[PDB]
DNA sequence: GCCGGTGCACCGGC
DNA sequence: GCCGGTGCACCGGC
């Protein structure tokens, strides 16, 4: 992690910060995070969309999607970070990618052909804990599937940054942060909430970090968990959404 | 319905309406209604606030809940046990992401729940989440259990807008009623928080049959659809990944 | 045309 | 403590 070694810097400058008072979060702190990481690690840090523009700017020779897709040099990273075929082809120097809500990552750090996908989960601390959607389980499955096919086991990490806040009035105030790597958690202990867009849910400060095996072992362990859980859900649908209503019909 | 009678008016006013750089067209819809039907028009939180101030004696959740005198409307409209419990005049209800409705219109003990759908028509059509299919099945169930078949309607107002400048402008609107649609035609997208999806303008409004019949039809449709999904998952999320784990 | 997966967190039952 | 359903709509493959 390019971040972990400065968690303390990060945490020191956030606690406070004070932002000013639908499907937006409630916290602009993510912006505050980026600003910092961009500030201090300026060579390594980008919004997902910014990284793609820069990727494309640096290769004007390459027009059209199939070719701009070869600019990733990685089926798995292609999968996580790229926009659709049409948008990529229409990519133009004077027509750049903007923020898409659907983008896999919030911030993204890259040094030496290795990627840290960083997702910030903000969280109102005054309220009753509700584990937020972390990332599609189904996306992660394909992601894992893709690592194994392409033996890309030493390419990227997907990490999370929890920033907690409350309302002293007028302004929101950050009161604490947490940082966790996903590929250091025990895969079989990941909560897949199917109904909630098939998302993994957890709080970052609650997240297991004692996986000891290899990345590859992680990916295979995750697929086993995923497949196990999909079978659970299917079975669980009958008693949950079928049995209780048959009386009426 | 309460707004259909003057829907044309609502439609002519909304077009041309501009909002600065489109979820807040919902506000305009609300302003217009409050101004044209002020005694009928409430935000969900507003209606609950108005009910509970009228009965300042009736404190606590159990007692407040009895205030609805309808197990169905209790279900679509109320807040949690602690929430109602800690309700105060100095601590009133506020907006809540997953409250059922955007706007409530009511008169003579009859309820029209109105969910406004904003749509960026600039961008290629993506059928929006309408309501939870599961919350709908429960609704139908209770509708049946307590024989509440003439109490409330769940209607939608599509508000189409585009990025016409430094801000957004409404270009058109549509108005459909859930209970007029064909139950077995409704698209349940299970992954998407199990949400029924559609474009108001695309919804059929021809259902021949009583409200009770609708509820039963939907329940047939839901139960059925659930079963299909059970199996769809093994093909989608189990078969395609078994290779990596043998 | 047809189809359905994803980002944002977020509440309340027992 | 455990657990999981709900609202916002919103793209891109073929
Ligand atoms: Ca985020
Ligand atoms: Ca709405
Ligand atoms: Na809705």
């Amino acid at each position: 992690s390019f971040i972990k070694p400065i968690y303390q810097d990060i945490n020191s400058i956030l606690i406070g910060q004070k932002v000013k008072r639908g499907h937006a979060a409630g916290e602009p702190f993510e912006k505050l995070v980026y600003k910092f990481l961009k500030e201090n690690l300026s060579d390594l840090t980008f919004k997902q969309y910014e990284y793609l523009n820069d990727l494309f700017m640096k290769n004007p020779a390459i027009i059209g999607h199939e070719a701009r897709y070869k600019l990733f040099n990685s089926p798995t990273l292609l999968f996580l970070l790229s926009r659709g075929k049409a948008a990529t082809e229409n990519w133009s120097i004077e027509n750049l990618f903007e923020e898409k809500q659907n983008d896999t990552a919030d911030i993204l750090l890259v040094k030496d052909q290795f990627y840290e996908l960083l997702d910030v989960k903000t969280r109102n601390i005054s309220k009753s804990a509700f584990a937020p959607n972390i990332i599609s389980a189904y996306k992660l499955a394909q992601t894992c599937a893709k690592m194994i096919d392409n033996k890309e086991f030493d390419l990227f990490d997907i990490n999370y940054l929890e920033v907690d806040w409350e309302l002293n009035g007028e302004d929101l105030v950050c009161v604490s942060t947490s940082f966790a790597e996903l590929f250091k958690s025990e895969p079989s202990e990941l909560y897949i909430n199917w109904a909630a867009a098939m998302q993994i849910q957890f709080h970052v400060r609650d997240l297991d970090q004692g996986f000891n095996g290899t990345r590859e072992e992680w990916a295979k362990s995750y697929l086993k968990h995923f497949v196990t859980q999909a079978e659970q859900r299917a079975i669980s649908m009958i008693d949950k959404f079928v049995k209780p209503f048959k009386k009426y019909i």
